């Protein structure tokens, strides 16, 4: 049976950590995948790791958008190796959700000036997206977000240094069943982390050129969006300012460039996940801000460590867990930290909302290069 | 349930990228079989990889009809690994297709003048065919097409350099229920692209005898056969001359030698998959004329890059995605391409033909030699 | 359907080879994890070896209470791997139990004085227990016993070298719904081997502190708990004195330290399962004491060889073969020894309770170090 | 549902090709164990080899009846890894078979003096069978045969080089229910190839002491047995003389020492496999003798070439396909031959009898030492 998707998120005060592969430490000596941008979905039966990979392993003489660059998955915690992963598609920006029945694959692949999103559903090529405007066709690196056997995804056409072209696609069977194009003056959406919650999806994505706070959408299943800036002063973004009374839109200072993130809403409350260093991807926190999804003030009731400032950090990005999985009837919030290592590789950490008490340690990835 | 075959091909305007294995760039440092000879079966729930291979590993001091060549199999886009890799049988020159019900694997082995295919259902040797010729028994090096609970393929006994003797054969849960002799006199067939359509197979094959273009064969299910070549002058064969008016029997001009390639017919028109090079297996392309499969001109309207001629390119075939898998109408066209490295070893990039938009790029194999 | 646990332990005369990993011998040349406190649990299909892991490979560069501490496991017999083990949680104290249904795995991660145990069902992290003294939140590094859809544990936060604090939780789909605190002044409960026995669990634990005789805590599903020590003069701790009139509270005598350890109680008997040497933990014999639960005497009735004296022993603990998966009428008493090298590595052999003929052996681990 | 075992054999005219798993070739370079007594059983659904290993791999320092010994076993002509073995008992001696439910697997273990026979009935400890001459208790090396859900093996307990003591077991679900003590002076029965024949078991066994022609047993379901010798002059065993006027007991000249073999009884006729040299272990063949069973001339009609006679050759033994498994009306009969390397391990090859055609070729390991 298909997801529904129409449940709330569950109400969380703290973040239990999920799993954690360890990918690079036993790569040393083990056949272990390079991996890039790595991601989680869930399937009602069991979560995945999805994950981009040359095919090169680590300590190899073979190790962005390359050819050769595929999507590929693992069951979670387990190591990127060729003798376990699954193949997925050929990519170099890729998403991936389950709808309840079948895995949705969106891999694109294909030159930066004429780039093509291919869609499979159950590993069959089911429809493909051509670039619209011919520079870097790219997608949200994390997982889609299904609602009542249709799934959600944002595109991002244009540069990634000024004003870009912004799409909500709604994918049902693997094919597209309607597309609308954004439009979004001024905003700048890039690798959205996308959930659903009550039948409805909100992606909180990265400003990559004016924006140091993260701008969102959010939108139904006939795609009717609305937009914004997360309007906390504590800013999500990596590189950021310091904490000070931020804007409802874009914050310009150090607004250039940014890191993948994600943010739960809460009615006017937001869990922000970002990094702890302001202008390195270092060490990661989850705050809780109950009124940081409209209010301006850089005031915050709950902070939880995730990784310590000096170990590096990356990527990081939503997943739930659907109540048709944890036969709960909220959809639990979840999410997963890139630790990127270097070669270039990284392994993930992640965590699971919890509404029971947790600890703030930190859980690095532990390699010596 | 058993495959029906009786829909059409569905109408394809481009290919998109299915697959992708980087079999020699992991082989690098991970263990991966030295593969010759990859093709893609699908069963109505994947799609599998074949291959050919002698048991011995990349970068290792034990790496064409040996005694110790075996089929083996791997999920498609895995590598084929001696940890994840399933046994099919014993064979140098190997076919295999699913019926819906179970695999049917045919493998032949022996020596030269006394070659036997074993025929294998479920695992389970099942019938076996002697060599009528006793020189080089061998059959398509792809996958068999199946139309309603029976399998189909094509067999060559004879010189390669010559005339020779070319049967086709029903196949029933591994017992070989009718065998025909094809009364071809001048053609040349050998390692036949065979893939159903509407109820009939419809076979391209190679000529390396005297023909630059390539000999195809029709039959239906009694193994009432139709023979020809493929009259267009966007010549299929490699070597090949430079483009002109084609003849509809064999082309003389570079006739001798050849690689195994495919061809999808559509009424008069064809889809014609062929390397870039005319000399060298190098660069691949799919190249749709609509008039190629009876008119002589060399006249064609969509040609799509897929191997750049600067890469190096090899054995190509064909497969089907049947609507058991698809869910769809009509059965998918599929090919596989092989890229030749080098031991000597090569894996394989496949695509599915699509009705939406796709691109041209190069997918090479990409192993630093 | 879940486990009753309502039936008697069957009475066994001998213990049978089970399983063994040879894990180091295979991780001289395979990519084999490094790996310490095994320990066995069994689903009403296939019997699974859970351990702790660091991400370190045996013979390679990155090898207590580590952030990379995981738990994972194998099927029983297989080596520990990255390519064939299955992630369970981040641990580095944990428990395991299937309760007919699906897997409850215990993980205690995070520092000294803040440490949380995770409770996963089904890979879903479904409730969280703070330490409670904030000194090494830890349990019992052995199987869980569960009864009648509910599991049980033990756990202990407080000094291993003076009075601590014991809990006993019941736990029903990876939810506490009970929790009860054990009033034992003068006692002392570490690592504790739990088994169910006719709708109760019996759990044989380790004195660190004064006893090298062991504490036991038996109790029902409402946790109405009885305390005492094992009352045999043979005595199953390691280190521990000479055999003599033992006592019946904790034994004083080389009191201090030990090793994690298992009893099976059949009424007034008991099958003590002990290291051979009294220093070091060299050795391992099971031997029957028909009044040892109760009766101070050192007088024995049988004694089976399982380690010899010369070679390398360690960690113990019980688990059981329900009759769900067995098809008798009795819960089979079953145990595993681990045998430690060293990095620090131990394989595990495993022994199941028969009453049949067996034969006392040395099954060691048997690699060059 | 449990295997019938009352139809026939198939009667066959020659052996076709059914697996060769190549793995000294693959364990040059991969991680494959090394691997002594390779034989191969069949569930309903596929068929495994089954292997004894210590836990070393080739190519390592590490690499007869050791502690460390353990059955494993693989899909069949996969390599016998550990990241794709599946264990299945201890075991320096072992025999196993499924009988339409699950896998019973017989393990000996223990000293020579003690050892004991370990069933396992789905994993799971079912019965054991102690040493009753304590004299190394052995068995089949082979797989047992199942009639009607009881499966039947012979031990052996005794002197190599003299008169030894021989049982039959009837054992149903793990456990024995009927033991039989054959009373055969001056015979001897070493690792016995059985199989199923008409609700019947034969078995064809090795005269380690004075018989250079094999011995067989035939029993019924409650062990009423009969024994002699195969009378043909074509010797099957392995050192032999030259073919002779055979005699319809033990031939004595040159009948000390031995290979483990097998024959196919047909009525009067028997499929006998024997090495191609008289003194080493080379060659291997397969003569068909229509009046071998009982008549003594050393006239034969087919002899079909399997392993060439300068390649080792080794152990070989039995094994049967079910209709179960076939979808046939009768009883498929198959073989195994081990090609030892020699560290000492060796690689198998396996052929299933058919009524059409097929070739005499050499198969050997082809692995460079
Ligand atoms: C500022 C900065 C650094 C931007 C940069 O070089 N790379 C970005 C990145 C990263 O790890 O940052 C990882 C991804 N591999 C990139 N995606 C693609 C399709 O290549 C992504 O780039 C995107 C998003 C900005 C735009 C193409
Ligand atoms: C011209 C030319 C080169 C022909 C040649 O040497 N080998 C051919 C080949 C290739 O890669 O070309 C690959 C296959 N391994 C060959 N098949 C067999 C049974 O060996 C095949 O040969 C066939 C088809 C011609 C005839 C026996
Ligand atoms: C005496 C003695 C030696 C105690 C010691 O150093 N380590 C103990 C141990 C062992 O192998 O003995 C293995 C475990 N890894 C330890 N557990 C934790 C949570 O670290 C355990 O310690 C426990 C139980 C005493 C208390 C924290
Ligand atoms: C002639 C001769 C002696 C040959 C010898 O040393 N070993 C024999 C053997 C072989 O490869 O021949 C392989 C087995 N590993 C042996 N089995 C056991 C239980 O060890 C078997 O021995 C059996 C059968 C004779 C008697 C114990
Ligand atoms: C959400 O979906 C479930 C499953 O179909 C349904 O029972 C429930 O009523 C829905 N919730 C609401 C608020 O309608
Ligand atoms: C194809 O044949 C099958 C089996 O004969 C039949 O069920 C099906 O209807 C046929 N297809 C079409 C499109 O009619
Ligand atoms: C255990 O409980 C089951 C039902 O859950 C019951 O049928 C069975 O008789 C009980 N066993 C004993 C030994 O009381
Ligand atoms: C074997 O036993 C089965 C039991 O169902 C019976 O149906 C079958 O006829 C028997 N076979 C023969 C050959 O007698
Ligand atoms: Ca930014
Ligand atoms: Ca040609
Ligand atoms: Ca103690
Ligand atoms: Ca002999």
């Amino acid at each position: 049976v298909k997801l529904a998707g129409n449940s709330s998120l569950c109400p969380v005060s703290g973040w239990a950590p999920l799993s954690k592969d360890n990918s690079v430490r036993i790569g040393s000596k083990g056949d272990v995948f390079v991996i890039r941008e790595p991601f989680i979905s869930c399937s009602p039966l069991e979560c995945r790791t999805f994950f981009l990979t040359q095919g090169a392993l680590l300590n190899d003489k073979h190790s962005d958008r390359s050819p050769y660059r595929t999507l590929m998955s693992v069951p979670i915690g387990s190591v990127p190796s060729p003798y376990n992963a699954r193949f997925e598609s050929i990519a170099w920006s890729a998403s991936a959700c389950h709808d309840g029945i079948n895995w949705l694959t969106i891999g694109i692949t294909g030159p930066d000036n004429g780039a093509v999103a291919i869609l499979k559903y159950n590993g069959i090529i089911t429809d493909t997206i051509k670039s619209w405007r011919n520079n870097i066709l790219r997608t949200q690196e994390s997982e889609c977000a299904c609602v009542n056997g249709s799934c959600f995804t944002v595109m991002t056409d244009g540069p990634s240094n000024g004003q870009a072209s912004y799409k909500i696609f709604r994918i049902e069977k693997g094919k597209i069943v309607k597309s609308v194009e954004m439009n979004a003056p001024n905003y700048h959406y890039e690798e959205c982390s996308c959930y659903p919650d009550s039948s409805e999806i909100t992606c909180v994505c990265r400003d990559n050129w004016h924006g140091s706070n993260r701008p969102w959408v959010s939108f139904n299943q006939n795609l009717e969006y609305q937009i914004g800036y997360i309007c906390s002063g504590i800013f999500g973004d990596n590189p950021r300012p310091n904490d000070k009374t931020g804007s409802c839109g874009p914050v310009s200072s150090n607004g250039a460039n940014g890191v993948k993130g994600f943010s739960f809403k809460y009615g006017n409350g937001v869990w922000i996940g970002r990094t702890k260093s302001i202008s390195s991807r270092n060490g990661f926190e989850m705050i809780w801000d109950p009124n940081g999804w409209t209010g301006t003030d850089n005031n915050f009731s709950i902070k939880q460590d995730i990784v310590g400032i000096n170990e590096w950090s990356g990527y990081s990005g939503s997943f739930v867990m659907h109540p048709e999985l944890t036969g709960l009837d909220c959809i639990v919030p979840c999410f997963w930290v890139e630790l990127i290592r270097g070669w270039t590789s990284g392994s993930s950490i992640s965590f699971c909302g919890v509404n029971s008490d947790t600890v703030g340690w930190s859980w690095p990835d532990g390699a010596e290069l």
